[PDB]
């Protein structure tokens, strides 16, 4: 169902001097849920219950996000993709996941998840994805309604828009959920970014990392790598499509529909679809996991 209550309490692990937070409930092979920008593990709160009894349910908060520690010094060079991967790879190793991991990913969580699967293919039992960064794109592929704002985040205007005005959290997030959020839900997303300044840097560094029109070249190369691999991988996949959707539409959606060994369902939503159709999403992930883990 819908609801504002988190799925569980946060557990903490020390990673490279910083404490990272994650939800970890149940037992069995992992079903790893990874949020993107400007969210946290909270994004999956109404989806994880659907997998009760199917495995160890885990949802990690990326560095500087959710209840994971902020990095200091922080500035324009902090929280780039590579730095996030460095912290997340270490946390996932620390969690002792074994080799039958089912990844459930969204947004930057999909870029990080796809990248890790390419690099640990024998340990991935299945991949469920939605509103993902499935390949490098062009501005023409970006949702029309937010094109100017994302170009502004990528310009020097980004610091005022995000560090001072907190626009990713206050405008983009609610703007890409079809239903109105309650104060408790909005408070849960605002919490890590309440303080003006560098505390909000992760929500500004992330849009500056999207592989668009070949820039930044390093992330474009990384996405090109996992896109090519996923398109040829026999790993079971579940494509949770959205209507109207946002990022995984047009060319990117056509590309994803070519991936092999894939099941598809479509749910109502824009970008943060977990807030609009959690039960339909959770039920399909549960059906997928039951096929992968015949009891
Ligand atoms: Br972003
Ligand atoms: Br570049
Ligand atoms: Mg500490
Ligand atoms: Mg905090
Ligand atoms: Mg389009």
């Amino acid at each position: 169902s819908l609801g504002a209550k988190p799925f569980g309490e946060k557990k903490f692990i020390e990673i490279k001097g910083r404490r990272m937070a994650y939800i970890d409930e149940g037992t069995g092979d992992p079903i790893l849920f990874q949020h993107g920008n400007p969210t946290s593990s909270y994004l999956w709160r109404n989806i994880m219950p659907h997998c009760a009894g199917l495995g160890r349910l885990i949802a990690c908060d990326l560095i500087g996000m959710g209840d994971s520690d902020k990095l200091d010094p922080s500035g324009p060079e902090r929280y780039a993709y590579a730095e996030h991967r460095d912290y997340l790879d270490a946390l996932w190793e620390a969690l002792d996941l074994g080799d039958r991991v089912v990844l459930v990913v969204h947004d930057w969580g999909s870029a990080l998840g796809f990248d890790w699967a390419r690099r640990h293919r024998e340990r991935v039992q299945g991949i469920a994805y939605m509103e993902a960064i499935a390949m490098p794109i062009e501005w023409a592929d970006f949702p029309e309604q937010d094109r100017d704002l994302f170009q502004a985040f990528r310009s020097q205007a980004g610091e005022e828009l995000v560090l001072q005005d907190n626009v990713f959290v206050e405008q983009v997030l609610p703007g890409l959920i079809l239903r109105p959020l309650s104060e408790a839900e909005m408070a849960a997303y605002r919490e890590p970014f309440l303080a003006a300044g560098e505390a909000r840097r992760p929500t500004l560094s992330w849009p500056r990392q999207i592989p668009i029109a070949g820039t930044p070249a390093d992330v474009v190369a990384i996405a090109r790598d996992y896109a090519g691999w996923l398109s040829e991988s026999p790993i079971p996949k579940l494509f949770i499509n959205a209507e109207p959707g946002a990022l995984t539409t047009g060319r990117m959606r056509d590309f994803c529909r070519t991936w092999p060994n894939q099941t598809e369902i479509t749910v109502a939503g824009a970008h943060f679809i977990q807030e609009d159709s959690p039960d339909e999403i959770g039920a399909a992930i549960a059906a997928f996991v039951r096929r992968l883990r015949p009891a």
